[PDB]
Parts: C-alpha cells; structure tokens; sequence
C-alpha cells in the first residue's frame, strides 16, 4: 500500500516528505514512492542523532612507529623479493583490484588529460592490469586473471558501463570487470529533517567511499571474491593518473609481512597539503582526514626537521579477503559518519526551488580507511611522489595544481626519466643532446603494455637518441 | 669614420654587420653606427671562443658545519634576528633586486615586478617588496629607537629600465624616499650563430639580450655602484630575485645568521624534494663552493638519495644571497673576468641575404650568460641557510596553469595560505555564513586572507588583532585596520 509509507514517515517524524503528494502526477508519485520505500527512516534518524552531536583527537595522535613502516627507497634491498612475491600471487589468480569510482559532470575515469595518445584514466588503468597479467604469465608460464571490481554510484553507474562496452573493455574480459553500485544518503537540515530537492525528489548523494562496505554486502561482492579464490584486494582512488594498479611491490610487501591490512603513503612535506595522515590514536591505527586536523598538529616538526605526521595517505590500500569478510558483517556498524555543512538546493514550503547562499543542512559520509582500526596486522608502505601520486581534483579544487595539466606533466616527466634511466637520450632538430631539466617540456609517453614501472625499455632506447614528442606503444617507437 | 669601423669589423670577422648599410636611411645608419661603436668585437670573439669550445661526478654536499636551518636551529633564531635588526638600525644594510629580466614567459611585455597576481588588495610584487623594507625600518626603529634606512638598489636592463622607473615615480616610490632607491642598468651581449657571426635582428639592428643575472658584476663597475655602497657605509647586501612573492626582503634572520658566522657570502635555500625541480643545487667541487644550475645537472646526480631517504643534493637555490661590500669590491676589481659564460642554444630571428626576416625552425646560434652565484667560489667564508618553502619561496615563472605551476594562481594562493596560517597561529579563526568555524584545511574555499607587511613581517604582531576572534573571509588586515570584504 501507499498508506503504510505515511504511517512510517509519521513514526520517524519525517512526514513532511509527503507535503506535495496531492500536487503530483501519477508518474511523479510513483517515482517518489520508490525512492522513499528504499529508505530506512528509523535508522536515518539514529544516524543524524550521532552525527550532529559532532557540532580532542589531536592530543591523542601518535606518529607511525618505524616497526610497521616499509619504504621503497630505504628498503630498496628488498624490492626484488617483494615484487616477485606479488607477481606470484597474481599468477596464481589470487589478486583482485577494487576501484572507488562512485564520486562525481561525467565519470572522472573518462577524463582526457591531453596525452599525445589521448588515453583516458580508465584505459591507462586497464592497460596496467593487462600488462601485469602479461608479465606474470611470461614469468610463470600460465594465463592469469586480475578481477577488476568497480564501485560506482547512482550518479555514474549508467554512464561508466556504456563507456566500457564502447571500448571492448580496453582489451580485458567483460566477465572479469565487476560493476556494483554504492548506497546513497539524504541531505538533512540542522534540525534533523530530510530535505526534498524537488517536489517529488529527496535530496540524495553517495554515502562516502566508506559506503563501500555496505555495498559489498548488498551485492554479495565478498562471496564473488571467495568464489574466484582471491586472497588480496588492492583498493585505490580513480583520479591518480600514476596509480600502480595491482602494484606487485606493495602487494608483495604486505603478504611478506603477513598483514591483513596495509596503506600506501607518500612523504607529506607541506603542512596544509590536503591528504589525510596515517597515525595511531589510543593504540589503534587510523587516518585523520585533512579536514579534521588542527593547524598545530599539521605543522609539528620532528627532530630530523621533517613533519612529525608525514605519512600522507594516497588512498591506495591492501585488504585480505578474510579481513573484508569480517568488516562486511561484523565491524561495519561501528563505523561512524563524518559530517559536512552544505548549501543544499531544496523546495521551500511555498513549493518553490531555492538555492541557499548559506548552509541549510549537513551531509553524512563514511570513509574507506575507517576500518584500519580493526586490523590484526596493519602495515604502511612509503613510496616516492613523482613515481606514484599525482591527483586530479575538480576545477574549484585545482587552484594551480591537482588539475588535468599537472596530471599530464607528471606522467610525461616520469616516462621521460624512464627513457634517460634506460640509457636513452633526447635531442633537438640539430642532433644536439638535451639536458635532463631543460631551461620543452620533453613530451614522452610510454604505454603500460610496454612498461609498467620503467622496466623492459633497453631494447627500445638504450644508446639511442630521440626527437620528442616520443611515444612507445604496442607498435614501436613513434616520434611525432 | 665609417671606414675605420668597417676595417675593425672585418678584421674581427664581423663585416657582414654592415651588409645592408646602403639600404638604410641616414637616420637608421647613425643608430647602427652608434650601437656597433659601443661593442668590443675583440672581446666578443674571445668570449665566443671560450663558449664554443665548451662542447659532474665530482660534486659533494656542503659540510654540516656551514649549513644552518631555521627549523633545526630554532633556538638560535631570536639571536640571529636581533643581530639582523641591529645591523639594519645602524644603516649597515642595503638590498639589491635583480629585475633585468623580461616578463615574456608570463605572457606580458612589462616587468614582472608590476604584475598583479589578483590578491584582495590588488598589490603588485614591487609594492609588497617595498612595504617589507618599510616595515623593517619601523620595527628596527622601535627596538633601538633610531630612524634607519635600507637603501634599495634595483638592476634593470635595456628592456625594463624605462617602465620600472615610470611605475615607481607614478606610485611615489611606495612610501620610501626617492633618494634611497637606486636604479642601474645591466649590460647586453649579442646573439651569435654557431659559425661565430654576430646576428642581425633587422637590417640596422643587432640581435641583443641581457647578459645574465651574473651581468650584475660588470654593471656594478660601469655604474660605480660599489662606491655608492661604501659611501653610504653599507656592510651587508641582500641580493634577490624579483619573482618570488614570498621573498623576505632584508630578512634580519638570514642576515643575522650570516653576520654571527662571520661570512662574507651566503645563500638561502629550501629543501629540494623532487629530482626534476628547476632550481640549482648548492654544493662544492675540490673544496670550492658553487651552484650547479638545474640545466647542467645530470638525471643520475639529481636523483641520488642519501641514507635518510632524501636527495643527496637537496639544498635548492632560491636566488637569495648575502654578500658583504668588501667581497663585492673584490669581485668587481679582480674576480669578475674569471667568471665564465653559460651557453644556451637558441632559435634566433634574423635577416637573410635577400633582406628577409626569418624565424628558424632549428637552433641557429647561442646566447651567453653569466650567473649571479658563480662568485660563491671566490668567497672567503661561505655559509648556507635553509628555510621552509611555504614561508619563503613561491616563484612566478609561467603564464597561468598553461604551464602547470609557478604561475599567478599558485603565487596568490601561496601568499594567502601563509597569512591564513598566521591568523590561526595567533589565535584567530575563520567562520562561514552561519558562524560555524571552518577547518584549517577545508574541503574544496580556499580562504582569502591578506596581511600587509606594514602590520606583520612574518606572522608576529597579530595577537591584538585576532586572538579569540572569528572572521568571514576575505580578510584583509592593513594600516587602516581589519576589513572583512
Ligand atoms: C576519504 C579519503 O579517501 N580521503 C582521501 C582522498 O580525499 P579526497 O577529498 O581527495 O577525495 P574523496 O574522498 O572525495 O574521494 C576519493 C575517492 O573516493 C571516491 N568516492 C568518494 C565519495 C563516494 O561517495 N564514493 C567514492 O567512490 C572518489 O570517486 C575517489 O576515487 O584523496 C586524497 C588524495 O588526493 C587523500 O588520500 C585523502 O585522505
Ligand atoms: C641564474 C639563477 O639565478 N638561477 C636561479 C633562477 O633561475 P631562473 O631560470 O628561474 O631565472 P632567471 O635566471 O631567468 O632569472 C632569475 C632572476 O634574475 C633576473 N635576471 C635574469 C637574467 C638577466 O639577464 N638579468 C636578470 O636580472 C630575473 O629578472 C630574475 O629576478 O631562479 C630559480 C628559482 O626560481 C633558482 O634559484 C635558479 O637556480
């Protein structure tokens, strides 16, 4: 019935949600009905109650102990051993990857950064997956698979799926790319009243990348992982053009250390850089998001002169399947919602659409890294920024950096260095050799299919000079 | 005597510079005649021979004994600062701005000093620098009680001299006295093709460009600038680059540090963390101190890391040096001639045989330049002072995220972010429209905060303005008070 909904709405004190029901057409009424039925108002009030209460952790924060910190630089003597371990896991079909792509206008993964090859982030990531499958198979002699779970939201589900089919899945098997949708949460005013965006539309938005755990349960994702025989899952953010998807070194490091949970970080050197920091609070590992840290804590220096909290989270995590299992149906409830005031477009009492110039409500979100505190063995792996982290944030968030152009330059500079490191050289139109840091930038792009992290370029560049822009793909060397 | 000049040019292998003489009007030939007459072709050939002929592994980090750190040595900051302010109060400090470069890469035809990065107050780099000088004159007068002066020497080039002077006069020298601002122009060098021929830009014009910021030393001689410093009784000179919006002009800490260490030469640096960052690195070769420019370092060296995990060569030059007047006196009268030219291959526009203008597709010649830090090697006592990037270095080098970073946007955001931090550290707070307190690192305003140097030089003196208060950004704090835009 449609009367049970009115009884429930009044039981939660959220009856106002049906104030324009008598002015709505059949189509409108059925569209709103399906939206309200899929909501747990009793639980939502509970959520708001706890969340709003948040209207100090800093004193309790402790640095990451050297005992759990691994470093690709300081521990380069172990890189080969870890990489081989991660490579073996991949060849045994025991490694899967999970992309967080529920955030929003079109899918960030479809961004064309302007590379000479013009590939999108999604494609670059897929070629790194394909490449690792190739390398592992040519190293252990067996076709292996790395499933690609992609968490999407109601805002990008349809759009993303069509983009992948249009591209034949970039060369991957459609059956190994799993799309699952993330849940939503209603915007609420400071008094705890769900906000109507339209006369027949509740104001909704994705429930944070931490909504991942509820989505896994809803779509039985964990069971699918256990069915495939996966043991390790690499979770990562979609906007980092340099992301080493299924990175064998990180995976090998975590497995070698017998961890059930791991976090990859880069050295944070600017106190106000917008990255959360890995730390320990009351004996348990956590990440204090950048928006929740105080200036005094963010600016604190240690004896050696570096920031005390310098483990910048780059949203690249390692989770064992069994660990995710326990989180999905045991710990999940313990996760709390982080709150943010927003200016939410809504329908006033006069049935008019208003765009407030002042916050009129809050948004609740769960964070993917809030499960670190439940791990039995947490580990941290430090890498170099120029090799693995160059995020692309929205236009209003760019501010000179973290934009399409800085992302493009970061990948091309990296590939340019791989060329020089493999004995290659660049020259001008007169054949004069160019310096490593010219006073063009030297445009250079190397497809992941050819090189994953700079290896296997000896045959293509050793003792050779090139005229940039240089491109090296599955079709050889091309000097545009 | 056009016949003598012809003979002089030909003996130097340069007679082609008069190739279009018979096509120029009487007026155009008098200009070419004067320009050529003011050139030393013999010297130019010698310079070309050394440069053309010039066609690592010995580098070493500086010993910890010569490197001081604002963070590691925080305990000594107060003493160094006191020494610096004392020097200033005794009228023993002058500053020297390098502004002979053009603002072309930025997309404009005027001097970078005049650029407006869009701050709330709309102030230019020149003005902000001027108020930092004024502030230290006032601060010093309050600690010691006497009125003091910090002479401002400004090196321009042929292409920035006129604009700069007119801009300053139009603004009343930003509050400073005209007699304490000294403008002097650096020299120029001609572009030359690989064969050794000086290049003509027009039938009657030699292709000329500023001779490098190291051309400062030759200019100091040609304008008798050192005599002017000695006459003023100056002991310490702070040399700095115009494009760094965060530059601490006449910084009493850096100056005091150098004085206490008995240095005659010092360089300020920030830690270089990215192997390919375009800053030179301070180091030493055969016991001699120097800077290896980013364009002359090899990738293997740039990438080298030490045990602690940081780059082996991590002392990044931010073009902020300290020189004493006696040392510059020796540079000008002895060392200068021993300074070498750095060569850059370039595509230079020229006039061909058929009298046609051409823009080469391949590099056709070279440009020679001297570097301001190449005198470190002659210092009797060289020291290095390391500071934090977010507090002291944010360069303006590119158009506007049409080259990535080091553009107007990042420069504006770096100054405002710094001032926002000052407010927070002094006990202030920022709030939204409903009085709710904003976080130190908000999810993307960015917070717009701008504090005049006349109020705070480096974050001090703000407690009476913001302790326990909350502000709606944009926040401006200047000589007229606190203003919430
Ligand atoms: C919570 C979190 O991870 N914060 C990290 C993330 O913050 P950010 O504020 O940069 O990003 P964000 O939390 O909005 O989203 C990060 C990733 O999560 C995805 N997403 C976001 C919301 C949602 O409901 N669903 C969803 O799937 C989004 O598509 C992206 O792939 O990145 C920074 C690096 O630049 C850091 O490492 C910050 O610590
Ligand atoms: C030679 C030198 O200092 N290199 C430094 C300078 O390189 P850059 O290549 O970034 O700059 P640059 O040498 O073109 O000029 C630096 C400063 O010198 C001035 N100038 C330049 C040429 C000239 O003929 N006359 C003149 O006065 C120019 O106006 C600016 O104030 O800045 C970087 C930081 O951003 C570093 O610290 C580099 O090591």
């Amino acid at each position: 019935n449609i009367n049970d909904l009115k009884l429930t709405l009044s039981k939660a004190g959220q009856e106002h949600l049906l104030r324009f029901w008598n002015e709505l057409e059949e189509a409108q009424q059925v569209e709103l009905y399906a939206e309200l039925q899929a909501m747990n108002f009793e639980e939502l009030n509970f959520f708001f109650q706890k969340a709003i209460e948040g209207f100090n952790v800093d004193a309790r924060m402790e640095p990451v102990p050297r005992e759990v910190l691994g470093s690709a630089t300081r521990d380069q003597d172990q890189l080969q051993a870890w990489e081989s371990e991660g490579l073996f896991q991949i060849s045994q079909n025991k490694v899967a990857v999970l992309l967080l792509a529920g955030g929003q206008a079109y899918p960030k993964g479809m961004y064309d950064v302007g590379l000479p090859s013009r590939k999108t982030l999604f494609q670059i990531q897929a070629e790194r997956i394909l490449k690792l499958q190739q390398v592992a198979e040519k190293y252990y002699g067996n076709k292996c698979i790395i499933p690609w779970y992609i968490m999407t939201s109601g805002r990008t589900m349809e759009s993303t799926k069509e983009f992948f089919t249009k591209h034949k899945y970039f060369g991957l098997k459609k059956e190994n790319v799993i799309f699952f949708q993330q849940g939503m949460l209603p915007a609420m005013s400071f008094d705890g009243k769900i906000i109507l965006e339209e006369k027949n539309k509740v104001s909704m938005a994705p429930d944070g990348n931490g909504g991942l755990y509820r989505a896994l349960a809803a779509q039985n994702i964990v069971e699918d992982m256990e069915q495939r025989g996966i043991w390790s899952i690499h979770v990562y953010c979609v906007d980092n053009i340099l992301v080493k998807v299924a990175d064998p070194r990180f995976i090998g490091f975590c497995i070698q250390k017998g961890a059930d949970c791991g976090a990859k970080v880069v050295e944070k050197t600017n106190p106000t850089e917008p990255v959360g920091v890995v730390c320990r609070v009351d004996g348990v590992y956590q990440v204090v998001e950048y928006s929740e840290i105080s200036l005094a804590t963010a600016q604190k220096r240690s004896s050696d002169g570096r920031l005390l909290f310098n483990a910048g989270n780059i949203a690249n995590h390692f989770f064992t399947v069994p660990f995710l299992r326990d989180v999905v149906n045991v710990y999940e409830p313990q996760l709390q919602h982080h709150v943010a005031q927003k200016k939410i477009p809504y329908v006033d009492t006069q049935g008019q659409l208003i765009k407030p110039d002042k916050p009129n409500g809050i948004k609740m979100e769960k964070f993917v890294f809030d499960i670190f505190q439940f791990a039995k063995k947490f580990v941290v792996y430090e890498v170099l920024r120029e090799d693995e982290f160059s995020p692309l944030k929205n236009a209003d968030s760019q501010n000179g950096k973290d934009n399409p152009t800085t992302a493009r330059h970061a990948l091309m500079s990296l590939h340019h260095c791989w060329v020089l490191n493999a004995g290659g050289h660049f020259i001008d139109e007169n054949g004069s050799r160019l310096p490593a840091i010219p006073r063009v930038p030297i445009q250079c792009e190397i497809s992941p299919l050819i090189s994953y992290a700079g290896e296997g370029l000896e045959s293509y560049v050793a003792d050779k000079e090139f005229h940039a822009p240089l491109i090296i793909d599955e079709n050889g060397v091309h000097e545009l």
